[PDB]
């Protein structure tokens, strides 16, 4: 038993629930959170620049730091920083940007960073500015991720459409 509250269980592991991810990092405080990060870990709009508002730049801070020690991400890559206020630990998950014209092959491995985390509270890779379907999305996520993974899927109308589209 684990403290999410409300999701709607798609698969043994996956769940989904229509949140703001920041906002349910707030209550939760779950020991992952997943930021939809990119390699130079800038995290100015969307899902980054939401996570990184709510720990008042900390986040960024902290980034900047990590980025002027080990130089930037892989597209596909990830790292454990802290969660700030929000969580113990932020997983900074690098999915492909659709619009910077990135494989979308790419997915899967960013979606395997997840399996080293038994759970995590996460948004939908690539979607949202990274200009992937979240439908897709969300199908390698259930294909790729074995870990206990609680996705906030902050657009209600897209919530709707993801769960009853589900196969
Ligand atoms: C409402 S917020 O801007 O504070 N935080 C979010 C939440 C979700 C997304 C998304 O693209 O799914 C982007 C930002």
């Amino acid at each position: 038993v684990n403290s999410f509250s409300g999701y709607l269980k798609l698969t043994d592991n996956v769940y989904i629930k229509n949140a703001d991810i920041v906002e349910e990092a707030k209550k939760v405080k779950p020991t992952v959170v997943v930021n939809a990060a990119n390699v130079y870990l800038k995290h100015g709009g969307g899902v980054a620049g939401a996570l990184n508002k709510a720990t008042n730049n900390a986040m960024q801070v902290e980034s900047d730091d990590y980025i002027a020690t080990n130089g930037p991400l892989k597209v596909g890559g990830s790292c454990v920083l802290s969660g700030h206020n929000l969580a113990k630990h932020c997983l900074h998950v690098v999915g492909p940007n659709v619009n910077k014209g990135e494989d979308i092959q790419l997915l899967k491995s960013a979606y395997e960073n997840f399996n080293q985390h038994e759970v995590l509270l996460a948004p939908l890779l690539s979607a949202g500015i990274f200009g992937a379907d979240p439908i897709h999305s969300l199908r390698v996520c259930v294909d790729t991720v074995r870990t206990n993974v609680y996705l906030a899927v902050f657009d209600k109308n897209l919530y709707d459409k993801l769960v009853s589209s589900f196969l």
